[PDB]
């Protein structure tokens, strides 16, 4: 058994070496090893998982509405002696004595528009197509999701580092055996292969995770010499009200009953992060 | 970054290893990894704890040449165009390339025609390099890891070796690192992850034994008496044939250069024998 442990925030993240912003047109996705016999050594509905899923879900969707490749690893079921090697010395059998829990996890389920690779070593492009798949499609970006956050995760980002490939090592859609091992994992890519980010940093329009951000949402849609405070009516600094109607579509998402009405009533930070803030 | 000297890791701060595979001599190579003067150099003159570690490296090597055990150095180029050096010039700047001047293997450490140097262009010792082909056609799976610096290039290529099924023995005392915390983290990882760890004195040749209980116990077996022999019995009363002091002199030779057939034969007791080795 592996037990739950509060998930890495943006404080969290130590500062990272390089800069490399995220450019979608040269990135590819990566969901590693998220099979069943994997995500089952935290036990039946566990909600730190569940928060990882979500957040590789949600990274995924984007993905494939913006044509960047999604790519899954996968270890087989049948393994030789040989070809597993000294995995048998390290791990025992695995996954091969559980070979009904080879599927990736429901809610992750791939598509015939995904790629799954034969995941045989802890680097995703070890006795893999993975490298020329990349280079072929002119993407140099990966985005690194998935278990376990410092072993298979933390060497394919480096191994794609050697590799002239910037990976993107997300901080809260992977998950490990220990909150230190998964925070390790950061650290050693922020300073020695690659960029640690947030899901949301990667998506282009979440909702606001603070009020300081739905502020850093709604500044520049305002006409103005003056920034409004929290309780100012926003229509008053130039807000076009139509606006509304875009704000409570994405923001529906979270909570169903968010209308233009909702929002219009009262059109302040205060009240509208109150709306967004309730459980 | 700069670099201050910290306590080298002792037999107890190696944490217990998932593997074990015996150490063979014949199926054994020696890596010493990018020990060059700009990365010792770091530490500044005289650094007394990488004294001990290029000495542990000198024994290991001595060792090796002696008993046909290959010895390979990774060294990185002078040369390197950002093409070829790539995203190692956003994450180290420059690296060694801007030091003509220092660039060579430390001194204590010098090549010879025997020894492998190999191009370094990457984390790995594998990547770019002959290095996995070379081991394989001299029927060697294992590697010896010593140099610097421990947790990055060195922990990358224990773990490429064992992707690439070869046997990594990461050598403690042979290793140096960024920081106390970072050396430590890599013996962890090693041992958890992808090898064995060991400090240098257990690859080396049983050492002159180092208690006179320890001396018995070589020796008792060499006896035909039902009975165990006082201290200051004569050991030739006792079964031992005359000739083992031959192949006990010699070995006993390596340490104190007087020790010879005529000194220990002169008196053939334990007490006798441990007071020559004990000086
Ligand atoms: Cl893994
Ligand atoms: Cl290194
Ligand atoms: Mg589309
Ligand atoms: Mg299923
Ligand atoms: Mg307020
Ligand atoms: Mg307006
Ligand atoms: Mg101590
Ligand atoms: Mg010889
Ligand atoms: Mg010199
Ligand atoms: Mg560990």
């Amino acid at each position: 058994k592996l037990q739950a442990y509060a998930l890495p925030e943006s404080h969290d993240i130590p500062q990272n070496k390089v800069d490399w912003a995220f450019e979608p047109q040269r990135a590819a996705l990566l969901i590693h090893d998220m099979q069943d016999y994997f995500v089952s050594f935290w036990g039946e509905n566990c909600p730190m998982m569940e928060q990882v899923i979500a957040n590789i879900a949600a990274l995924r969707d984007y993905c494939k509405q913006h044509n960047i490749p999604v790519y899954y690893t996968a270890q087989p079921k049948e393994q030789s002696d040989e070809d597993r090697a000294l995995l048998n010395d390290m791990w025992g059998p695995g996954l091969t004595r559980s070979p009904e829990q080879q599927k990736v996890v429901d809610r992750l389920t791939p598509d015939a528009d995904d790629t799954v690779l034969v995941k045989w070593r802890y680097s995703a492009f070890h006795r893999s197509p993975l490298e020329q798949m990349l280079k072929e499609s002119g993407r140099n970006q990966l985005i690194i999701t998935g278990v376990y956050a410092h072993i298979g995760c933390m060497t394919t980002a480096t191994d794609a580092f050697m590799r002239d490939i910037k990976p993107f090592m997300v901080a809260d859609a992977l998950a490990d055996f220990s909150r230190d091992e998964h925070l390790m994992s950061l650290k050693y890519v922020a300073g020695r292969s690659g960029r640690v980010v947030m899901t949301e940093e990667l998506l282009p329009a979440p909702i606001p995770a603070s009020k300081a951000a739905l502020r850093e949402v709604i500044l520049p849609l305002l006409d103005e010499s003056d920034e409004p405070f929290d309780d100012d009516n926003l229509i008053d600094y130039g807000l076009d009200s139509v606006r509304m109607m875009a704000l409570a579509a994405r923001w529906r998402k979270v909570h169903g009953d968010i209308d233009f009405v909702m929002l219009a009533k009262n059109p302040t930070i205060d009240a509208w992060w109150k709306l967004l803030s309730r459980e």
